């Protein structure tokens, strides 16, 4: 009981030695609430005042027998030691031991350690430490020695059982202190790096961090199977890309204009440097890489006079290659993370042909889309079950816990403040303020600036008046009692500080919008999430901040001097690049960018200056650990808040009274106005009704729509030359229109006007036939070349939409997407206003500053030393012709352009040139300077954290809640599966969960008996598995440029492997006696061995009978079938692959709809952008001139990769960039682009594709939760 409090005495020590004597004469877990480091049970009451900081005997009966004693704080936390003297000298009663306990057992000691640690972290971030910091370093070493020595004196070193080194966290202290004195007593980067380990001590000293890091480790522990699958899949696809693309990125066009007997070999002998490479090969302007080339008809066709020859290095400094298995693995990992993969995709297609788009499609679907889903689902399950355990433990803990003139003036003015009118007036003024500050733009006249300024003066007037009036209406002591009032006070007093006599300060007016949270339910949820970011979940956010700090400082210490000294090898003018790790801030930015998803481009430079190894380990550590922590935080916010939600408001009072008033006047004026004052037709009906419902009509009509939609794809820029096909297409178009008109008439007659017109699908078909009629009559009358009718032409691209109602897959998927529109619209409004705040802030900061004065020959901004003003560039234009004062196309000149720039930043596409213009901006009409505004990166960091991370978190939560609501409103069935797919899906459930088959019969024949016993055993299976892994290795051994001897060797080893696997299959045939074919995996074995032999014969036929290397490489892929068999044994890999097989139907439906959307946008893009100028992505190979070339671009940007590069040439609309009078083969003129259609096209596309792929994400992840 509570009485069990007694001092630790030497008499008690005698008692201890004697009862341990008893236990030794004759010769239980520790309590879950009595272990050290937490709070003592409340049943024992409070401590005697003479007992704090004094040794006590252990309360646990299990620990009452061994050597131990407990010590308490004033904070009443418990620490336990062992009774054995420290190192066998310091008895627990010496002066040293209890002074060490007193110092160690204290809150002030821990606080001192925390402050000195954080000061040390502040001192780590010094690029060039001043010489005087040595003494400060010695000081820190002194405090760390003091704290260590206190721990040894209080606990011993290792002699006992509970002592200094027993817990792992003290090992870090020991290592750092011994390494500090090692460097003190005795590759400066190597020594200076290991001091970052003290930054890890915050995890030990700040409370709660221990459990957070333990939780992260436990979450990792579950990723074993998924990491094995990831390695397996990346290796298999790396071998596939090895076989297909080995050496193609070596192709370069070579100038045939070489004279004086210099042939290809005569130059081969002398190609070692890069200057001679630039002398003889083709380098597109502004590129460090030689332009690729190919041999197929669909590859990169070299210019005239250039021959395409595979010589020289691979692109990107050598690092983009599918030559050796390591480089292929790097490429497939860059494809799985979709990091700048839209450049590898373009190079691979340019050098190998547009026909490996299928390779990239299957890699993107399987590599990126699926493995990431698996990772997210497993981490989510880990966190969810851990959270359930925590909640259940907390609940159990709760159950155990339970078991004169001024006064009348003030009250009258307070009455002037009534909830209905004052609050709504203030809300309206807030909304008008935000809509009034949104009228700022760069080209502005004094009139409009003046009205803006006076309006802002008025609004700050009303808000200050409100603040003073609520100051005096209710006592200032009580004004501050609520958070909203103090928030508003801070806003007002800061706006007055503005009115005293800064650009960032101009915009904190915008925060008063958030006061709308009380009325608006969904904005309040964003407030809740941002609050959890620092509230219930502040420890995890603090872990994340600490890790980003440590990675930044580690990378800086390792690579700063490397970046500085080897600067000339990553930049041509021999100055530091834009992204570097020379400073703490720039290394922080690189770490942040890697956390955003951008890691290949900076690692190329890292490895250029600091060598491959360290760069790879450090970058992959950052990737894995940082992405782990960020994903954990995101999932925690999501689950916590959307399971959290799982006096009347002042606006509600206003609605009440205003409804009272409006209803009162409405019905009283209502009272005022009352007081002041045929068998044949229905035969046709039935016959048509069975006609339209008859199956052949439906199938014919679906075929008809498919044919019209397909005919849409031929009208490309080569339809003039195809004389025959043109006539067929136009005649067919007429027939299609007539058929659909007849279909509409038949359905009209058969169903009736109301029935046909109460259905939305018929509304779609009706609008389409209407526009076809319009264009038909306009063609007949002769007004074909009128512009509006020429535009109604392009609307023929909407024809594929007729298919949505005929196939049930996109019908059900569209039903779900439509059921989700309201919630999507609420979230979109919240995001719209949030990004509106950020867009007005960006317009205040940057509007009109992105202008610059350039050499148009190379695009080089002039030095700001000369030509620093706009007038200076105009003078230069006057004196030198080819000079331009150009602005960025996507900029912050107004709130629309601000929202386009924010959309580019939030998806990290095009965002870099935006930030370079931001940080280099000086002021309006002044030329930008290199990182003049260096700390404007923080605007983008804050926008990415808030408008991107948190809004996406809110969107995901609302979508998940909406989809589970739909699933419950359907009774618990699936929402992307038709009836037949549900039936199949249940069937494949039954197949997968099959009870094991009965044991195979035992053959009677004796030699059959021996072979059967041999083959049917574990050892045979393990032997085959080891052989398959060995064959995998001998496949990875292949490289590019290998000598013929190694080729023959690997050929023979592969032959041997085919021999042994054929032997295994033959012994299986003989021993199981056609029962081989019963078990499913043996059919796969059979197919693998057959295709292995057939491919091995066919290839050797190819190099001797029909010599074509491409077909050779395609058939030689049958080797890869052998590798597939490793999934035979792994019980987790199968489960995951069976999850994929389970989820395939829903993905088929969603991908069908996505494909139809891509088809529609491809027809539109061919109609509109087929003649835009070739700039920044639109080139000879990647354009909208053909259906293939359009759908290639649309697949590229279905992942939103590089859409900023396709949109850029369309934004050209004027003669300085584009050219509006240029003869074209369509009959039109100009290679120009109109921005409005381009912006609508790309923004819409990325939004619809985002919605659809998020739907795929939800389907797959819920499938994984269901199966597991
Ligand atoms: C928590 C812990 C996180 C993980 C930490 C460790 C993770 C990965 C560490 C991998 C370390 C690999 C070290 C390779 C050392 C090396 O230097 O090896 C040399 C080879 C061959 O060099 P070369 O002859 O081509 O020189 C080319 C010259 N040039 C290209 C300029 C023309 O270079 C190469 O193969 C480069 C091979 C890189 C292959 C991709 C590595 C795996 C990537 C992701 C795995 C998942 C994470
Ligand atoms: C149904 C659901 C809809 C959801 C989205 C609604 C968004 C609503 C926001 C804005 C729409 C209206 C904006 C105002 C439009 C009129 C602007 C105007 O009158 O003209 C001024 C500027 C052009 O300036 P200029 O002619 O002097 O320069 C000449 C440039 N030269 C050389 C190319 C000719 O006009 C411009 O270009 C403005 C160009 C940008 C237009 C807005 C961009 C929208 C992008 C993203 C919005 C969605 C974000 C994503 C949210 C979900 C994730
Ligand atoms: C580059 C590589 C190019 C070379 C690749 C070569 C091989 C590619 C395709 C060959 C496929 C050969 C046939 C594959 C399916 C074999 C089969 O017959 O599959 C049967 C199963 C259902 O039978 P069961 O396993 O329940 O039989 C009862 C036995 N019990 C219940 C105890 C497990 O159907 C299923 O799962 C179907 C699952 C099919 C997945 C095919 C993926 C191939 C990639
Ligand atoms: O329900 C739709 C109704 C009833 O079905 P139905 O079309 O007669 O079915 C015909 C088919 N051969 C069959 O019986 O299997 O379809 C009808 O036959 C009702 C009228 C359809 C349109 C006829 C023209 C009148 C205009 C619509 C008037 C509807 C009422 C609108 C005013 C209502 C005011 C209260
Ligand atoms: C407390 O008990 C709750 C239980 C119901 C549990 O339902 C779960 C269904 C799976 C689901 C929706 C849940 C939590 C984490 C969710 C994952 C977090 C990741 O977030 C994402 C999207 C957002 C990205 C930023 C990160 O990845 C998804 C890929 C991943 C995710 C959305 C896949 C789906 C997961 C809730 C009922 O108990 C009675
Ligand atoms: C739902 C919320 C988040 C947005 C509501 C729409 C408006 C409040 C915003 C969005 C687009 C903004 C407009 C973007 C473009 C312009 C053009 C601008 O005038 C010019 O650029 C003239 C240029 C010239 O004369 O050369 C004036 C501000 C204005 C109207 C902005 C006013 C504020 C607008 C209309
Ligand atoms: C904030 C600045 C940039 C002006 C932007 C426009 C807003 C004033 C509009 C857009 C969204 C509208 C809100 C949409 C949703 C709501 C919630 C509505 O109340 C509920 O929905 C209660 C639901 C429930 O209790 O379950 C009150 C109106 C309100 C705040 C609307 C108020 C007017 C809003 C905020
Ligand atoms: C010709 C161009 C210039 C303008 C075209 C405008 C139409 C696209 C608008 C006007 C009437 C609207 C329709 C009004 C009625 C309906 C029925 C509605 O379905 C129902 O109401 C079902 C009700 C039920 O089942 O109980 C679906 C939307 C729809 C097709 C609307 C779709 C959009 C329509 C066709
Ligand atoms: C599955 C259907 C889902 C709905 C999809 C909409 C209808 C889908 C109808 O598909 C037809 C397209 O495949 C036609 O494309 P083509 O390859 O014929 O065009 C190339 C012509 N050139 C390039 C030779 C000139
Ligand atoms: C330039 C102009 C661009 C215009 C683009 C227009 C795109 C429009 C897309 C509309 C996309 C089609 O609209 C979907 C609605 O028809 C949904 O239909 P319902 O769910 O009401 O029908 C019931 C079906 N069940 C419930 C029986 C299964
Ligand atoms: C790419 C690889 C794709 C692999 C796809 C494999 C699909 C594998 C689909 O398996 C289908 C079986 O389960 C059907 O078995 P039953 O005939 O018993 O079920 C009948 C159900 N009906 C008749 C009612 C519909
Ligand atoms: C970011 C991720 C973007 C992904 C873009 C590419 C996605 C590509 C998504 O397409 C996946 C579907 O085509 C797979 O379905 P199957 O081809 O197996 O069709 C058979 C389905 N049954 C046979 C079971 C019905
Ligand atoms: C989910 C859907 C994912 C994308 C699906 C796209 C399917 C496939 C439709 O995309 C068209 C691509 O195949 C174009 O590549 P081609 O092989 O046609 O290019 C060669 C053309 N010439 C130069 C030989 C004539
Ligand atoms: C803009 O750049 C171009 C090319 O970079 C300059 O034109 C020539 O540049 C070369 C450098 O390789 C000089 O040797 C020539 O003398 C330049 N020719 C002329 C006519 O200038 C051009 O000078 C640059 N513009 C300005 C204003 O300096
Ligand atoms: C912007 O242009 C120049 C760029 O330095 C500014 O400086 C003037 O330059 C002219 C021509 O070199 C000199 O004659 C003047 O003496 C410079 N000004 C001064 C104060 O020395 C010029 O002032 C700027 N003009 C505007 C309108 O901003
Ligand atoms: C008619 C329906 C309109 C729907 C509009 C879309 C609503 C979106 C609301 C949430 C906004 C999320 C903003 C986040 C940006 C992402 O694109 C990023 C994605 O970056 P990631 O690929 O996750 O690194
Ligand atoms: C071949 O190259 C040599 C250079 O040593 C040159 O003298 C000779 O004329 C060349 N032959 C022809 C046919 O151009
Ligand atoms: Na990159």
């Amino acid at each position: 009981g509570p009485q069990s409090f007694v001092h630790f005495t030497k008499q008690s020590l005698a008692l201890i030695e004697q009862r341990i004597a008893e236990r030794k004469s004759k010769e239980p877990k520790p309590s879950s609430d009595l272990e050290a480091g937490k709070q003592l049970p409340f049943i024992y009451g409070d401590i005697p005042p003479g007992m704090v900081s004094e040794p006590l005997e252990d309360l646990d009966p299990y620990y009452a027998d061994k050597k131990t004693f407990i010590v308490l704080n004033k904070g009443k936390t418990i620490f336990r030691f062992n009774a054995t003297p420290a190192l066998y000298m310091l008895s627990p009663f010496s002066p040293l031991r209890r002074i060490s306990i007193k110092i160690l057992v204290h809150s002030l000691f821990s606080m001192l350690i925390m402050c000195t640690i954080l000061t040390n972290c502040i001192f780590m971030t010094m690029n060039n430490p001043p010489d005087w910091t040595k003494n400060v370093e010695y000081t820190f070493t002194g405090i760390y020695t003091f704290e260590s020595l206190v721990k040894i004196l209080a606990r011993g070193f290792c002699v006992g059982e509970f002592t200094f080194l027993r817990d792992p966290w003290n090992w870090l202290d020991f290592v750092v202190i011994v390494f500090a004195y090692l460097t003190e007593f005795v590759n400066v980067s190597a020594l200076r790096t290991f001091r970052v380990l003290r930054a890890l001590k915050t995890i030990s000293v700040i409370p709660g961090l221990k459990t957070i890091v333990g939780a992260l480790i436990q979450s990792v522990k579950k990723l074993s199977d998924v990491m094995i699958l990831t390695v397996f899949c990346l290796s298999v696809f790396a071998l596939i890309g090895l076989q297909l693309f080995m050496g193609n990125l070596k192709h370069k066009c070579f100038r045939n204009s070489l004279e004086n007997n210099e042939t290809l070999e005569s130059i081969m002998n002398t190609l070692e440097s890069e200057e001679d490479f630039r002398k003889y090969f083709l380098y597109l302007e502004g590129s460090k890489d030689a332009l690729l080339c190919g041999f197929s008809t669909d590859s990169g066709q070299c210019p005239e006079g250039y021959t395409c020859v595979k010589i020289g290095r691979n692109p990107d400094y050598g690092y983009t290659s599918f030559d050796t298995f390591s480089w292929a693995f790097l490429a497939l990992f860059r494809l799985m993370t979709q990091d700048y993969w839209e450049r590898l995709y373009q190079q691979t297609l340019r050098a190998a042909g547009k026909t490996y788009m299928i390779f990239f499609v299957v890699v993107i679907f399987l590599g990126s889309f699926y493995l990431i889903n698996l990772i997210l689902a497993v981490v989510a399950m880990a966190y969810e079950e851990q959270n359930q355990a925590n909640i259940e433990e907390a609940k159990q803990k709760e159950l155990e816990f339970q078991q004169p003139y001024w006064i009348k003036f003030k009250k009258c003015i307070y009455f002037i403040v009534m909830d209905p009118f004052v609050d709504l007036a203030i809300t309206i003024c807030i909304v008008l303020n935000t809509l009034f500050m949104a009228m700022e733009h760069h080209p502005m006249t004094e009139e409009f600036k003046n009205v803006l300024a006076i309006g802002n003066l008025v609004f700050t007037g009303i808000f200050a008046a409100e603040m003073v009036l609520k100051l005096i209406a209710m006592d200032p002591y009580e004004y501050f009692q609520v958070g909203w009032n103090i928030f508003d006070s801070l806003i007002v007093t800061l706006s007055l500080v503005e009115l005293f006599l800064l650009s960032v300060l101009r915009s904190f007016r915008l925060l008063r919008v958030f006061k709308l949270a009380k009325s608006w339910p969904t904005l309040n949820m964003l407030i809740k999430i941002i609050g959890n970011s620092v509230g219930a979940l502040g420890n995890l956010t603090l872990v994340l901040a600490i890790i980003v700090f440590i990675f930044a400082v580690v990378g800086m210490q390792l690579f700063g001097k490397s970046y500085k000294e080897c600067v000339c090898k990553i930049n041509d003018d021999c100055t530091l690049p834009r992204w570097h790790m020379n400073d703490f801030f720039h290394s922080f930015l690189i770490v942040f960018r890697v956390l955003c998803g951008e890691w290949i481009e900076t690692m190329w430079d890292c490895m250029e200056v600091a060598g491959q190894a360290m760069c790879l380990i450090v970058y992959m550590m950052v990737m894995v650990i940082g992405n782990l922590v960020v994903l954990n935080l995101f999932l925690a916010l999501l689950l916590s808040s959307f399971s959290s939600d799982n006096d009347a408001n002042n606006l509600q009072i206003a609605v009440t009274r205003i409804k009272k008033g409006i209803n009162y006047v409405k019905q009283t004026l209502r009272e005022f106005i009352l007081k002041a004052f045929g068998k044949i037709w229905w035969n046709i009906r039935k016959t048509c009704y069975k006609i339209v419902e008859h199956s052949w009509f439906e199938s014919f009509i679906v075929l008809m729509i498919l044919l019209s939609s397909g005919a849409l794809a031929f009208e490309d820029i080569y339809i003039e030359r195809k004389k025959t096909i043109k006539i067929i297409l136009e005649y067919a178009d007429k027939i299609f229109t007539y058929i659909f008109i007849l279909e509409m008439l038949l359905k009209w007659i058969a169903y009736g006007y109301k029935t046909y017109f109460t259905n939305a699908w018929c509304w779609l078909d009706f609008l389409i036939v209407d526009v076809s009629l319009v264009t038909l009559v306009a063609n007949t009358l002769g007004y074909s070349d009128l512009g509006p009718i020429k535009s109604l032409r392009t609307l023929r691209a909407l024809r594929p939409l007729r298919a949505l109602s005929r196939f049930e897959g996109m019908r059900v998927v569209v039903n779900a997407l439509i059921g989700a529109i309201p919630s999507i619209m609420n979230v979109l409004l919240v995001c719209l206003i949030f990004w509106l705040i950020f867009s007005i802030m960006g317009v205040n900061l940057f509007a009109g500053k992105f202008y610059e004065c350039i050499n148009t020959t190379d695009g080089s901004r002039f030095p700001a030393s000369q030509v620093p003003n706009r007038s200076e560039c105009f003078a230069l234009m006057n004196v030198s012709q080819n000079v331009r004062w150009k602005n960025l196309k996507v900029n912050f000149d107004n709130v629309g352009l601000g929202y386009l720039s924010l959309l580019q930043v939030a998806t990290f596409k095009g965002w870099t040139i935006i930030m370079y213009a931001a940080v280099d901006s000086v002021n309006v009409d002044k030329q930008p300077k290199y990182e003049y505004s260096l700390y404007m990166y923080i605007y983008f960091v804050v926008f990415i954290i808030f408008g991107s991370f948190f809004t996406l978190n809110l969107f995901i939560g609302v979508i998940i809640d909406n989809f589970n609501q739909q699933k419950k409103k359907l009774g618990g069935q699936d929402i992307f599966m038709t009836e037949e797919q549900k039936k199949y899906y249940n069937a494949m459930k039954k197949l997968g969960s099959k009870k094991p088959q009965k044991p195979i019969p035992r053959p009677g024949n004796k030699i059959q008996g021996c072979i059967f016993d041999l083959v049917t055993n574990q050892a045979f299976d393990i032997s085959i598995m080891v052989l398959i892994c060995l064959n995998m290795v001998t496949m990875m051994v292949e490289k590019e440029g290998q000598s013929q001897h190694m080729t023959e060797v690997l050929y023979w080893i592969n032959v041997v492997f085919i021999i042994l696997f054929t032997g295994e299959c033959v012994l299986k045939l003989i021993s199981l006696r056609h029962y081989y074919f019963t078990v499913g995996w043996n059919i796969f074995d059979f197919v693998v061995v057959i295709i292995s032999i057939v491919g091995m014969f066919l290839a050797d036929l190819i190099e001797t009978y029909f010599v074509s290397p491409t077909l050779f490489r395609v058939i030689r892929l049958a080797r890869i079938g052998r590798i597939l068999r490793l999934v035979k044994g792994a019980k987790g890999i199968r489960t995951l692959l069976f999850a994929l097989m389970m989820s395939l139907p829903a993905l088929f439906n969603i991908g069908l709809l996505l494909f139809l959307v891509m088809f529609i946008y491809a027809i539109f893009g061919m109609s509109n952008f087929a003649y835009v100028k070739w700039e920044d992505g639109i080139n000879d190979m990647f354009n909208f001139e053909t259906f293939g070339n359009s759908m290639i671009c649309l697949f590229q940007i279905t992942t939103s990769a590089g859409w900023d590069g396709l949109l850029a040439p369309i934004l050209n609309s004027k003669p300085p960039d584009c050219d509006p009078t240029l003869p074209n083969s369509n009959g039109s003129r100009g290679d120009c682009g109109n921005p409005s259609v381009g912006i609508f096209y790309f923004v819409s596309y990325i939004i619809i594709s985002f919605l659809v792929v998020v739907n795929m994400y939800i389907a797959v992840i819920l499938e994984n939760f269901s199966v597991a």
